[PDB]
């Protein structure tokens, strides 16, 4: 037990249907096997989808974790970023690696359809008809639903926008217990984000936090988790990159927090893409260093035995990577 | 003459194909058959794209539009926004009527897949290649051209990365005589928007800029005109809709301009959307008046009889409708 999930609950979704708390395993809770960033569909001509090659490269990927003994992903790619289920599907068919993906928008400045329903009308029940409906029956009539609210805020505020889905997402949170994954932008409003969820009724042990690692004051990391959520390190592997502190300063701070006993609170991730959606990212010569840990197999191959090495327990490193993940998405 | 293209030209490229100038007859400079704002396709399972519906609709509204003697549609809806060459392609094929669909995104807050671009290479040469490939090949591989560049900025500047897209298209106008329509926001920008694209070289005689009705000020107006540049009053119709002026004022403007003798220069149009992407539109109870003339039939129907009782004659009517578009699309 400890502090277990409420009520209402409903069987953890993935792209290939329910699968059990149980079944669930080795867990990375913030991924993209696809992503683009909002607009890149404009960008067809020059940036088509090449089916054949991403599919090919993302099994590869896919196959890999589950070498490392990974046998789920959470996908985070929010709707206007190039979701896909059905991609995310072929995916799992093909290997046997569990996919979960979300339902949600990325921030303000991503695009602005919901901000034009919001001027002419009740944007709110827009956003959660949409959420209900693709967690409870499925994304774009494809009967897969999502296993994940995505929430998305800005640096300096939760804005009067974001919260619209803040509370479409609590409302959906109270009537069928789906998990709530978040975004945080550079390092902040990862307590906002706590209290405005908690606040609306969603329940605090189906809530993470997501790109805590952004932040590395650890008071910072406290007041979040005071309310009872879990908070990820979920872009391990992203150092430096324009914002992103280093892997040395997040795992500082996982050490510390680890010792201080918030194990069941903590995941861990490094919000990776497989495959980018649009033109291939140019990558600067300077940016090298930044990305280079930036893959899918960071945690298994270098996080996980550099916590071991530190003192961090073989059991505490299972609470992170299965314990944690069993009770938040099962 | 008077002022007729420079060098470098291209046969106007419509969704059916190539077009004489001639052959273009009245036209409506910017309308959007079908629109969505960026971000639309994240609400897909509730906002599905029924296309029987999209394309009987479509279809009838062309023909309304035909039956009035207009000949062409230029369809000003940008990459990010839901442009579909194909389905226009379908609409076209099935009435006669003729359509011209555009290359280009819209400004800073819409979407963010180029900002992204930029921060990591050379941003201006992947739109000048998107640009020109869509131009001069076709868009997605479906060799269908686009007959025009958009162009948009906002309402307090020209964003350092709105001019990206404005060297971008600059550039392709010198290589391939294309014309260029843009959007200015709230009536700001139209001179700067101007000055601008001239400097870089691009042509005042294939050169549009947009929503000018949105400023009532003509003294605004003749400063744009200076550039040698036509402009266009392409919202008539969506009157006092949150910053929008009313038609009354437009025409107060238009008509000053007319007896000051800048015909050749004047263009009209709705900026109307035949069928939405997406969730239907919420239409509050208080925005219905504002919407009321907001459809592709008002300037045939309203305006031009309007203007004509006002003292505009026949000539300078074909002028704006027929005579501008020639010289400028053709
Ligand atoms: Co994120
Ligand atoms: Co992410
Ligand atoms: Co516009
Ligand atoms: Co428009």
């Amino acid at each position: 037990s400890g502090l277990v999930p409420r009520g209402s609950h409903m069987t953890a979704q993935t792209v290939t249907g329910a699968v059990a708390a149980a079944q669930l395993g080795a867990t990375l809770p913030h991924e993209h096997v696809i992503f683009g960033y909002p607009g890149y569909a404009g960008d067809v001509t020059l940036g088509p989808f090449d089916h054949a090659a991403a599919l090919a490269s993302c099994t590869e990927t896919a196959r890999a974790l589950l070498a490392r003994g990974i046998q789920t992903v959470v996908d985070a790619t929010p709707n206007d970023c190039g979701r896909n289920p059905a991609f995310l599907r072929e995916v799992s068919e093909a290997t046997g690696l569990q996919i979960l993906c979300a339902t949600g928008f990325l921030y303000e400045g991503a695009t602005t359809y919901f901000k034009f329903r919001a001027s002419l009308g009740d944007a709110e029940s827009e956003i959660y008809e949409m959420m209900r409906t693709e967690v409870t029956e499925g994304i774009a009539g494809t009967g897969i639903r999502a296993g994940v609210i995505k929430l998305a805020s800005s640096r300096d505020a939760i804005t009067p926008y974001e919260q619209l889905f803040f509370r479409a997402a609590a409302r959906v949170q109270r009537e069928t217990g789906v998990p709530i994954i978040t975004h945080t932008q550079e390092g902040q409003q990862g307590p906002q984000q706590a209290e405005l969820l908690t606040s609306l009724g969603a329940d605090p042990a189906r809530i993470m936090i997501g790109h805590m690692d952004g932040n590395t004051d650890p008071a910072y990391h406290r007041e979040t988790l005071r309310h009872g959520v879990s908070i990820a390190f979920d872009r391990i592997g992203l150092q430096g990159m324009v914002g992103t502190p280093t892997d040395a300063e997040r795992l500082s701070v996982l050490t510390t927090l680890l010792g201080e006993g918030y194990a069941d609170r903590l995941l861990l991730s490094h919000d990776s893409i497989w495959h980018w959606l649009g033109r291939p990212p140019a990558i600067p010569e300077a940016a090298l260093p930044a990305v280079k840990d930036w893959h899918p197999l960071h945690i298994s191959d270098d996080i996980l035995p550099d916590l071991r090495r530190r003192g961090i327990t073989e059991e505490q490193v299972g609470q992170m990577t299965v314990g944690n993940p069993a009770r938040l998405f099962g």
